[PDB]
């Protein structure tokens, strides 16, 4: 059997992660300077007397700065307030403020805030191009919307090209902030990331920052980080230990970019166990995908797939030795998994996730036999099948694992594909298409999203690129109005979702595949998260 040519490039990483050890005297130095500051901010937060504009702007500080996951509580009821008083009189920077904070939260505040700011026709008003942070918050502002927000239809292409205008002549930071937004929006970025560059590059710069804050995201940041890098150095012992570097050498050795992927997920210190959960996850489904994609012959994915829906050691002999290999490492990951929850008495979880990667499997092998074949679905057939070779519904499932409070409900309503996880798959699946084209093109993928989409439609690439970049713009409206309340869930539980559709977009920005080639983007978010401290 003749294998196809290697051709991943190797972790640039070496073993740089592989041994951290915290300096404790640091750590506790930290922690209790960041206790008095986070005292300190909480009285800020919960000071009478204070205007609209200043309540938001403290509020968005702390948020921007990563520091607000101590304050949800406090910041849930101010904003709550805000909410129910509709107090509707402001300026187009308050205004356009209130409307995203309150969205992101959760509160379905009407669009109507806007209409002082539009004419007869919902075009806004041009008199309003010469109001920089006017256009800033309306341009953050204009990601959040749903399908009901068709007044906001215009807010992104004209604060766009008004901030585009502007920026050249602005201040600093200001003008840093404005360039940094039109390349990435605060609302669909990676927190952690858009954090580090506010903290660093913006608020430390500005002339008016308050001196507690910054100190306090400063200390939270670099105290977190300590955290992030012992588990990135556990969690690279135990690829180290699997070895597939050497016993696989066909597979895409990424697990750095893995463990960026589940801190994208979410960052917080309560979801530790949870995060290197999932990256053992996420590093474990990438080789299986490389053995369908990139070595395995037809027959022996067959067996392979087969071996997975029965779930059970007795089947490794019906394998090739090098599938034997993942496939031991795949019963033994999940038996490690109910024994790491098995305390907790939430073992019997451990199905769901299982149950998903099954479904996973199942569609990696029909997507190898549609390429065997030369076949080329129909729109609906090819969507049917590579929705789940996206692994969303499955790293969102397996999310949940390690976060103490999920429940079975909680379970059962993600089994059931609700509209804001299937919208995070959608995104994934033609980001991924749109990006992927050209080079599963040239390497015979008749099946591809856009090839199915073109022959289905009869349309251009072109125009085949463009509906599912609408198919993408739909699925954001979706996943935004999926966040307001009531939700069927607690909040806890669609944030890691909104998180999942926020990692795509950032990892193939530019459209490119940054997991694949991590050097251009990547490798830079990796450095500022996981290597390089904020300097004090
Ligand atoms: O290279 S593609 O195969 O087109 C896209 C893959 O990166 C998708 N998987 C890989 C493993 O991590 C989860 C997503
Ligand atoms: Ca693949
Ligand atoms: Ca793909």
């Amino acid at each position: 059997i003749v294998r196809p040519v290697a051709d991943f490039s190797p972790s640039l990483w070496g073993d740089q992660f592989l041994s951290f050890s915290i300096k404790n005297q640091v750590a506790e130095k930290y922690a209790k300077e960041i206790e008095a500051l986070k005292e300190q901010t909480r009285n800020m937060l919960l000071a009478t007397g204070m205007k609209l504009a200043d309540t938001l702007n403290l509020i968005d500080t702390i948020e921007r700065l990563g520091i607000s996951y101590h304050f949800e509580k406090e910041i849930d009821d101010i904003l709550d307030q805000i909410y129910n008083q509709n107090s509707n009189c402001n300026d187009l920077c308050t205004s356009a403020l209130q409307f995203r904070l309150l969205r992101q939260h959760g509160f379905n505040i009407s669009p109507e805030i806007f209409s002082k700011f539009q004419d007869e026709n919902g075009k806004f008003k041009e008199s309003l191009a010469s109001d920089v942070l006017g256009l800033l918050n309306l341009y953050e502002a204009s990601h959040v919307r749903t399908h009901a927000d068709d007044i906001l239809e215009d807010a992104l292409a004209f604060s766009t090209i008004h901030l585009e205008s502007a920026a050249p002549h602005l201040k600093s930071p200001l003008r840093e902030q404005v360039t940094h937004a039109l390349e990435q929006c605060l609302h669909k970025g990676v927190p952690r990331v858009e954090t580090r560059f506010f903290i660093s590059s913006i608020y430390d710069k500005e002339q008016s920052k308050n001196n507690v804050l910054l100190r306090f995201a400063k200390l939270d940041f670099n105290l977190l980080q300590m955290l992030h890098k012992q588990e990135l150095a556990q969690v690279s012992r135990w690829w180290k230990d699997l070895d597939f570097v050497t016993t696989l050498p066909y597979a895409r050795d990424r697990v750095v970019e893995c463990y960026f992927w589940a801190l994208g997920v979410y960052f917080e210190p309560q979801y530790s166990q949870a995060r290197v959960m999932l990256v053992k996850t996420i590093s474990m489904i990438s080789i299986v995908d490389d053995t369908f994609d990139a070595y395995g012959t037809v027959k022996e994915l067959e067996a392979y797939t087969d071996a997975i829906q029965r779930w059970d050691i007795n089947e490794i002999d019906r394998l090739p030795d090098y599938m034997k290999i993942s496939y031991k490492a795949i019963l033994d990951l999940y038996k490690d998994y109910e024994k790491e929850l098995s305390s907790a008495g939430r073992s019997h979880i451990v199905c769901h996730a299982i149950e998903r990667m099954k479904e996973v499997v199942r569609n990696y092998n029909v997507e190898s036999t549609w390429f065997i074949e030369g076949y080329t679905p129909p729109v609906s057939e090819y969507l049917s099948n590579a929705l789940a070779t996206t692994t969303y519904y499955y790293l969102a499932t397996t999310s949940y694992l390690g976060m103490k409070s999920a429940t079975e409900q909680d379970f059962e309503w993600l089994s059931k594909n609700p509209k804001i996880l299937e919208a995070s798959v959608i995104i994934c699946r033609v980001i991924d298409d749109t990006a992927t084209y050209e080079v599963e093109k040239s390497r015979g993928q008749i099946a591809t999203g856009i090839e199915c989409c073109m022959r289905d439609y009869g349309i251009s690439t072109k125009e085949a690129m463009a509906k599912f970049q609408n198919m993408a713009e739909t699925a954001w409206k979706d996943i935004n109005e999926g966040l307001l309340r009531p939700t069927p869930v607690s909040t806890e539980f669609l944030t890691p979702i909104l998180n999942l559709a926020r990692i795509v977009e950032v990892t193939y920005i530019h459209n490119l595949d940054g997991y694949t080639h991590p050097e251009k983007v990547l490798k830079p978010h990796i450095i500022n998260l996981l290597v390089d401290s904020i300097k004090i």
